[PDB]
RNA sequence: AGGGUAUAGCUCAGGGGUAGAGCAUUUGACUAGAUCAAGAGGUCCCUGGUUCAAAUCCAGGUGCCCUCUCCA
């Protein structure tokens, strides 16, 4: 619709082409096919999802509550506006509000101010810009002003600067709280609001402080992962990279808390993270540490970290990826090296995993890219070097089957659920649009028209 | 078979031989700053290797980072 597509290094893009046109693909497809599906998706990609989807914390509140707090809050922001709150059918504890826009008759003012491109992403799905993110302002500028918010998608603007010659993305206009010179006089490392979006491109919900102990911000694959993985109440469960805890606290409040939820990661601050949204969401099952994943197998003599292999019930590894199938995605000045740079890591937390499960256990693979190499790949080659290792059917079914070029089979493919962005044309929501939806139109929307993503079920013999 | 990164207070270019820009700060003019000038600034992370010579290339070490919705 309203953007081009996802700006790749050259380099990249024919990476990403030598995936999607494999020898399989175009097999079944044919090149003229498979062509116009790859350049949908990357026409895609540089467009957010188009729909705001919160996980419900029913560890402290139910979804019904929750959905009327959310009406009020609804009404309150959006000043009397209309829009519904859907409750998914298969995700139960998961709300879904329709995305209006993208609004092309937004009049572009004179008072600019630039933004990172990640604080770009964030208002376009709906964030205000607060004081962190700008990067950039006109130098008249004073708090009050009606300016207009660009996203500097390639990261290029050198911070401080009153003026930009570089690649801009218009991302609506909104009243500015601050002037230029309290943002960049000085040094002070402020917080609080900078400019608060009045009329955005997309218009979504800021889910800033709203319900901070009920809801979760969480892309709806990121939510089915905690369901797919399905932890019981008593077990023991691992996800080896967890920061900051979304599906965390989310298997947490599956087992109502009654249980033992280890979550891991390499980063402190991301743990002090994890262990901050389990204390706030009311979760006391979660323990968490500071530890590298791929050496979380204990060898050596001597509750903590590392663990005895084979002493999990169940383990989610929610791998570090490229992030190719982030939503909006408008720019990635990225190396090639750059964006393989994964499948080892992958492979040891993956081999990591593996040992620290229990027999009949479950091990759900997951990341947010798009890749092969990232993905079936590393399904065919778990299932080769670990034939203990099952794959196994998910429930609930809801992305897409796996793609041609791992030599998989069509039984192994239909086993895993993997999200394509260009499986549905660009919805392009408006009021009347609202008006006249019929709902499982909107539901297999928010099914289809979402990040990149994938998962995969495995069970040990 | 993990990767990227470390340069001025901040944000970052650059590049085998005299240290670069924007912003901030400082001073001077003009009417506190949508004005004009002027200079103040850095053992270029540590260690070792290649080399006549390393801030630059290489290896090891260390710190930070690699978004999976919102103080960026």
């Amino acid at each position: 619709s309203i953007f081009p597509k996802i700006s790749l290094r050259p380099e990249v893009e024919n990476y990403l082409k030598e995936g999607f046109m494999n020898k399989e693909i175009v097999t079944a497809l044919g090149k003229q096919e498979a062509e116009r599906k790859f350049e949908t998706l990357l026409k895609h990609l540089s467009h957010p999802p188009s729909f705001t989807t919160v996980r419900v914390n029913t560890h402290l509140a139910s979804v019904q509550h929750v959905k009327n707090l959310l009406l009020d809050e609804l009404q309150k922001q959006f000043n009397g506006l209309s829009v519904p709150i859907l409750q998914h059918p298969d995700l139960q504890d998961v709300l879904l509000i329709p995305v209006i826009g993208p609004r092309k008759n937004i009049k572009k003012q004179q008072c600019e101010a630039i933004v990172g491109a990640q604080c770009g992403n964030a208002v376009l799905r709906g964030a205000h810009v607060y004081a962190p993110g700008i990067v950039s302002a006109s130098q008249f500028m004073k708090a009050g002003d009606v300016i207009s918010v660009y996203s500097d998608i390639k990261g290029k603007c050198k911070k401080g600067a009153k003026e930009f010659d570089g690649t801009k993305v218009f991302l609506g206009n909104g009243i500015s709280e601050l002037s230029r010179k309290e943002i960049f006089s000085g040094l002070p490392e402020l917080k609080g609001m900078g400019i608060r979006m009045t009329e955005p491109v997309y218009l979504s919900p800021s889910f800033d402080s709203v319900l901070p102990r009920y809801l979760f911000l969480q892309n709806l694959p990121s939510a089915l992962v905690s369901h797919v993985l399905n932890p019981q109440p008593g077990e023991k469960i691992l996800d080896l990279c967890a920061a900051p805890g979304g599906k965390t606290t989310h298997i947490a409040a599956l087992m109502h808390d009654q249980g033992e939820v280890i979550a891991l990661d390499k980063i402190f601050n991301k743990v002090e993270k994890i262990k901050q949204n389990a204390l706030l969401l009311g979760l006391n099952s979660i323990r968490a540490f500071c530890f590298d994943g791929t050496k979380a197998v204990k060898l050596d003599m001597v509750g903590e970290p590392p663990f005895l292999p084979e002493s999990f019930d169940r383990i989610l590894l929610d791998a570090p990826c490229s992030g190719m199938g982030q939503r909006p995605n408008m720019a990635c000045t990225w190396s090639v090296k750059e964006v393989a740079s994964y499948q080892p890591l992958q492979r040891k937390l993956f081999t990591a995993a593996v040992q620290l499960l229990k027999p009949e256990g479950v091990l759900v693979y997951s990341t947010c890219t798009i890749t092969l190499a990232e993905n079936e790949e590393q399904v065919a080659w778990a299932l080769t070097k670990f034939p203990c290792l099952q794959l196994q059917p998910q429930e609930p079914q809801i992305g897409g089957e796996g793609m041609r070029g791992a030599g998989l089979s069509c039984e192994q493919l239909k086993q895993l659920q993997r999200f394509d962005p260009s499986a549905v044309p660009l919805p392009d929501t408006d009021m009347d649009s609202l008006r006249e939806a019929r709902r499982e139109d909107m539901l297999r929307l928010a099914n289809k028209d979402s990040i990149g993503f994938f998962i995969a079920k495995f069970v040990k013999c």
